[PDB]
């Protein structure tokens, strides 16, 4: 139908929820999958996909290994971008914001909700580091599977999460003749300013 | 089946071609769609999706408006990342490289291959700038549609392209227990060094 300004909610999260909901409703693969880009110390951007696990006015949350590249990069530069690749629905959602570490309480809560085998997996992988063979991973997995026996499988100290603040949220929706609809929500003192951007 | 080092081609492009081919073969939406991330002058990364239009040992090519945000950003920092979001196939391809402008000859060649209405659209949109209403776009479109009458519709001077060099190419493929396969191809003097990365 198109995207007209007069139909936009004041809070970008309202619009995001609808699009997310419809994405699940359309059974797209991993509707919560978002591309998170970070920057290293030399000005070089880096990307990898992560899963959005929670969101609210404070920002969007995802979990990762604290010794990974994305983590090292965020510690040197917290500015990150998030892009939800919903093009099968002719849609795109981009977020600009600052990443901050979640508290152990939050992390513990979420970690103990993941499939056991997944919790064990968390222990196995020294994310982003070069390993000489896949076998290293599989061996540790088995070793830990029984070591724990799963008394409850502990939260690794190198596992955490980040919350990305909402400073800017862009919505994109397909248009014919290459003339798409773009609306940029810009935080401006707890309030949002909306502008249509040329496609 | 999995991804073992012994099965990797020496040239990462060989592996990329197979995965791209299979992606089209699987009828994923826009198999050529890739997320391109750039960095602004403040260290802030930015993302938007663009279409890969050509690739070879020199790098990956895509077209865009030369006055856009991505273009301004590339002019200040040419380091870019490219991520092909093929997660419906439990796959991921990430490229690190430098973006460089294509020559007018190349651009002219590709531009005149796009649907007429698409060529006209190129003229209409001052990409990334704030516009007060969608009507601005539609009006110009009609005005230009007949202005040109389409004698051939000229190449706008503000339309171009970039080629991103292949300095690093990462392949990711789903694994159970969160233990995925990751291989990072690293340019090292016209040659490629391969390392498996912890997931
Ligand atoms: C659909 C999908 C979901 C993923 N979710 C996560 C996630 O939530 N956290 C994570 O650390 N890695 C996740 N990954 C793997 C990452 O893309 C990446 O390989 C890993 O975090 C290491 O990135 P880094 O080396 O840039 O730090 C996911 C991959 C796919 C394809
Ligand atoms: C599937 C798909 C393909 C796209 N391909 C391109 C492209 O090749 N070139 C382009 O300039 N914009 C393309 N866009 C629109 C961009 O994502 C973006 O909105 C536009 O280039 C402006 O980005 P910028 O403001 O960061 O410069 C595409 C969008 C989608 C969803
Ligand atoms: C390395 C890694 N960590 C975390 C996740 C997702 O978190 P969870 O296992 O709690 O669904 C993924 C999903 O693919 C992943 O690959
Ligand atoms: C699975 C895993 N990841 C990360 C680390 C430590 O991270 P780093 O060596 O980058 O300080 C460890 C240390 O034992 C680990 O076992
Ligand atoms: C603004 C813009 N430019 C270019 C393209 C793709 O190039 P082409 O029209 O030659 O297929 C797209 C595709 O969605 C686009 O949205
Ligand atoms: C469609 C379009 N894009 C871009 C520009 C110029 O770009 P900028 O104002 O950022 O120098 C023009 C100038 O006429 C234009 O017509």
């Amino acid at each position: 139908g198109g995207l007209r300004r007069r139909d936009l909610p004041a809070d970008p999260l309202t619009l995001f929820e609808r699009w997310l909901s419809q994405a699940c409703e359309a059974k797209l693969a991993d509707p919560t999958a978002m591309v998170v880009a970070t920057v290293d110390e030399h000005g070089q951007p880096y990307q990898r996909i992560v899963l959005l696990k929670h969101y609210d006015e404070k920002g969007m949350v995802f979990y990762t290994n604290l010794g990974s590249r994305k983590a090292h990069q965020i510690e040197n530069n917290p500015r990150v971008s998030l892009l939800f690749p919903w093009h099968t629905l002719e849609r795109q959602v981009m977020v600009i914001g600052k990443a901050e570490r979640l508290s152990t309480l939050e992390v513990m809560k979420y970690f103990h909700s993941r499939p056991r085998d997944s919790q064990i997996g968390a222990w196995v992988s020294k994310q982003s580091s070069r390993i000489s063979a896949r076998g290293i991973l599989e061996s540790k997995f088995l070793e830990l599977k029984q070591k724990f026996q799963q008394g409850e499988v502990p939260l690794p100290s190198f596992w955490g999460g980040f919350r990305v603040s909402l400073e800017q949220i862009e919505f994109w929706q397909g248009g014919e003749h290459r003339l798409h609809d773009r609306f940029l929500y810009q935080r401006e003192n707890d309030a949002w300013k909306i502008d249509r951007l040329a496609p």
